[PDB]
């Protein structure tokens, strides 16, 4: 028969191979989902102002190719996402400037296309004499990889309504053509596909398409026609100057992240370096009782780093679970092999996730997010950005900054874990608020399960569930016997449940945390 | 005058059952289902003391819920003062009727 | 009306088993043999879910096969739209039925 091999599939059955691609990458991995992170940033592709689920395998496809460090400062958030994604998955929200626009194709009666572009915020208004429009909802400018539409008529359905085929293809710079999607759609409301679904263009595109969306004009679709067209290309879709983004966009994206229906257990700065956005993210962390890992500008010198911490506004007593880092150093970029400088929040989150993975029953949140075995920084070649400069350790401790050191393998190590609490209590350390927040979240879930119930049931259930949960936490090693046996007994925890009013409950508990080994001293002697 | 009357508000959207067309409609017959489930617990006299709200008795079984007005937050205390019932996401993940109030200002 | 029927087309020449001459004939028996081989796999109910085409089931064993009309090229999409089944080559150098489509245009 035939020994030929095709490049694209089509409808015939066979095996096809594409031409060899010189410049492309393959990423593989698995989703662990034990902990999730949330962030805010600027990227190259993705629907703006909408929560996106990102995992290790599909991060390149959802977020697009990395941005060049030589152009502005948009390259940092993608590096942070890559660092933080090697442990678990998470969610991001995209912020876009005002100059950005998306392409749109407007048809009319007899099918005469017209091309235009609109800003993201604005809605589409159809002028008199136009039937329908199709626009790209992916939030991806079609500059370097072009996208085209072809329209082919098909057989009428059982009821006699007209139908046609819509096909989407993508072409690269060298001219390689790839097939993306195919659809069978109609211009009549009560039109049904062969498989039994509806063929109305807006409904079909919304239900079963990932890139395209449609808007229809109800005045003229009573008498509208379509003809065979080939390779209609989108034009005008641009990304604005992304090095200049106002604080309004950051605040809007933070508000979007606040009301996300999903659940996450950490918030990452992802290199915003904006005070309003940082304090809004801190408010989110305080609201949901989760951890926070934020960063200050790495290009600052040692002396200027301390005032910026107070400039962030997190210092005080309201935000006791947040942390601030500072990492002035230069490393070789993975993608461009050039010298770049970026932040350190992703490494901290990865260390926290590694600590969490140790215990499978309740989580084991008592492990500090710093250390030689957990918090490791992997960069090609690291040099100080400001040589002939010396840090002051005590000033950093008093101002709540975390230091770095060198491990036994010659790689940089995060060497401290301090939160933004100035009260000098047991609440400096990262693990103590983590324990308390985990216990509180478990209690909230338990109470929510047995809500709206008649009398005589809630008290016993509450006390039994709380005792079992605290026993599990004692077994996991988080709680230990108190250090002062004169003032307190030997019991690691106490509990009490009382009923207050007709429809009110109140429960109080106390527990003793576990210490950490931070500073060790040795003394040599000679005989 | 009108005690034992409840008013609900459901601004979410869901896929329809007969034809998957993303329709919107209110919560009447979902509350009554919760009340009927509460009544079925007792067989002698009925047991009318069970409130329709709750994470177990009142569940909304619809295909895919998408808020109509995201990034917006209601005022819960004003709703309580205004005798309007609220809907919230439960622990399992499905939407739940979380409160049950009648129309009596006193 | 006829959704279970199939149509084949096999323009090729081969040596006859009996007269050793060059003859041209059809392809229905091979398809039935592939279907029977598929049915034999499951002994309880029959296992009718196996398609009657493939590299291991449907093999066309003939002495020496040459195209009847060389210098000619088929059109695959036209055959798919018109409900015709195609042929290919197995790893042993023998021809293989490479498709299974019925006479339904729906």
């Amino acid at each position: 028969s035939q020994y030929s091999i095709q490049q694209s599939l089509g409808n015939a059955s066979g095996v096809a191979v594409s031409p060899i691609n010189a410049d492309a990458t393959l990423s593989t991995g698995v989703a662990l989902n034990s902990s999730l992170w949330a962030g805010i940033g600027v990227f190259a592709r993705g629907k703006p102002f909408t929560v996106l689920a990102v995992t290790e395998s599909n991060y390149e496809d959802v977020l697009g190719e990395p941005l060049k460090p030589s152009s502005g400062s948009q390259f940092e958030p993608i590096r942070h996402v890559y660092e933080a994604i090697q442990q678990t998955s998470g969610y991001v929200v995209r912020a876009v400037p005002d100059d950005a626009k998306f392409p749109i194709i407007m048809f009319d009666e007899s099918g005469e296309p017209a091309y235009s572009a609109l800003p993201y915020g604005s809605e589409i208004e159809l002028d008199s004499g136009e039937a329908f429009a199709i626009y790209v909802d992916d939030g991806d400018p079609c500059i370097s990889p072009t996208r085209e539409l072809t329209i082919e008529t098909a057989t009428a359905d059982s009821a006699g309504n007209e139908r046609f085929l819509l096909k989407l293809t993508q072409t690269t710079s060298l001219g390689v053509v790839t097939t993306l999607e195919t659809h069978t759609v109609s211009l009549a409301e009560e039109a049904k596909d062969d498989m039994g679904r509806l063929c109305y263009l807006p409904t079909a595109l919304e239900a079963r398409s990932k890139y395209l969306r449609a808007v229809v004009n109800e005045e003229l679709i009573s008498t509208a026609k379509v003809t065979n067209k080939k390779s209609l290309a989108f034009t005008g879709g641009t990304n604005g100057d992304q090095s200049k983004i106002s604080t309004a966009a950051y605040l809007r994206a933070v508000k979007v992240l606040n009301n996300a229906p999903y659940m996450y257990t950490a918030v990452l700065g992802l290199g915003c370096y904006d005070n309003a956005a940082i304090t809004a993210l801190g408010k989110i962390c305080a609201d949901r009782l989760i951890d926070g890992f934020f960063d200050v500008k790495p290009t600052l010198t040692y002396a200027e780093a301390l005032p910026a911490v107070e400039d962030t506004g997190l210092l005080g007593t309201d935000y006791v679970s947040c942390s601030v880092y500072h990492y002035p150093f230069s490393c070789k970029d993975k993608w461009t092999q050039s010298r770049v400088v970026f932040g350190l929040s992703g490494v901290a989150y990865a260390a926290k996730a590694r600590g969490v993975k140790k215990n499978s029953d309740v989580g084991g949140w008592h492990y500090s997010p710093a250390g030689e075995e957990r918090a490791v920084i992997a960069r090609a070649s690291i040099q100080p950005l400001y040589p002939e400069d010396t840090p002051d350790e005590e000033a950093m401790v008093k101002g709540r900054l975390n230091k770095v050191s060198v491990g036994t393998s010659g790689q940089m190590i995060i060497d401290d874990a301090l939160t933004c609490c100035t009260q000098d209590n047991y609440l400096h350390f990262q693990h103590v608020p983590s324990l308390m927040n985990a216990i509180s979240r478990f209690f909230v879930q338990l109470a929510r399960q047995m809500k709206h119930s008649p009398d005589g049931i809630t008290a016993a259930g509450l006390t039994k569930g709380m005792t079992k949960l605290l026993d599990r936490f004692v077994a996991s090693g988080a709680l230990v016997a108190p250090r002062d046996p004169d003032a307190d007994g030997t019991e690691p925890y106490v509990l009490k449940v009382t009923q207050a009013e007709f429809d009110k409950w109140e429960v109080v508990w106390a527990c003793c945390p576990t210490g950490v080994a931070r500073r060790i001293q040795g003394v040599p002697l000679l005989i």
